[PDB]
């Protein structure tokens, strides 16, 4: 399939060269393959999200994402315009409130919720986590991803936004989990993007149009944007029985395209994700 016009990250993961703005992928489209946004939640009603969207799980007073970030994401991940698996169900775990914040105990809960709560999901092509947040390091936040990816989930999650090495950040020092990397349209490492050893793919980060609250859209910067196009790519790329949860991340690195970032610290990998799609 091609989607012309597309926004530039989804144009990006399917091309070897920048400045392109068609999406590829084959038809299948992530059909069949779960992807838990583990975010502010999702704002299922968007049109964008044509019923696949659904809120599984909230911690706060309400499951409605009052806050557009979980949205966004889930947005990049598999909405119809904006997403890399235009056809994969996305369920939505409210770890942070509407501010964007959340307690790392409730973070981890949330985990462990996608970890049990995917056995209550059809997913036949597997499951994809998105976490699309960061804090400090914690051995309990990393021991949760781990948990998470060892459940046969997929975990993705954001290197982080500090322009730092990613080693001091949770659940991006997790090595177990696939830590993104954020790149911009020019295939710079996005100036916030954290780096270091624990990166394993870099992804469409800067100015990433997707959905947003209020059945709108917007484009915003981030790590955890670049993590939703990882994500949906690994959806997509399950559903193609490319790979699996354990070995998605792994297969992402040796598929993606090498080389191609400027601004990568020396030891980061220089890997932006690409689905490899021959139209």
């Amino acid at each position: 399939a091609a989607q012309t016009n597309a926004p530039w990250g989804l144009a990006r993961i399917s091309s070897t060269s920048p400045g392109t703005s068609t999406y590829y992928y084959d038809e299948s489209a992530g059909q069949g393959s779960c992807v838990y946004v583990i975010d502010t939640g999702i704002e299922a009603s968007h049109p964008e999200f044509e019923g696949r969207a659904q809120m599984v799980k909230t911690y706060y007073y309400s499951s409605r994402d009052g806050n557009g970030h979980g949205t966004h994401c889930a947005g990049t991940v598999g909405s119809r315009t904006y997403g890399v698996a235009k056809k994969t169900q996305l369920f939505g775990v409210k770890v942070l409130d509407d501010n964007g914040s959340g307690q790392y105990s409730t973070i981890i809960a949330g985990m462990d919720f996608v970890a049990s709560d995917k056995n209550n999901r059809n997913c036949p092509k597997g499951v994809v986590a998105s976490l699309s947040l960061g804090g400090g390091y914690s051995s309990s936040v990393n021991s949760a991803a781990a948990r998470l990816q060892s459940s046969g989930v997929m975990v993705a999650v954001a290197a982080g936004n500090n322009n730092a090495d990613a080693r001091n950040y949770s659940p991006a020092s997790e090595p177990s989990v696939c830590t993104v990397g954020a790149s911009d349209r020019y295939d710079r490492r996005s100036s916030f993007s954290n780096y270091g050893s624990v990166l394993d793919i870099f992804g469409p980060g800067t100015s990433i149009l997707s959905t947003w609250i209020g059945g709108s859209t917007r484009s915003i910067s981030g790590t955890s944007m670049a993590t939703p196009h990882v994500a949906g790519l690994a959806a997509y790329l399950m559903t193609l029985g490319k790979t699996t949860a354990a070995s998605a991340c792994r297969y992402i690195a040796d598929t993606a395209n090498k080389g191609d970032l400027s601004n990568i610290p020396f030891g980061t990998v220089n890997l932006l994700a690409y689905n490899n799609y021959q139209a």
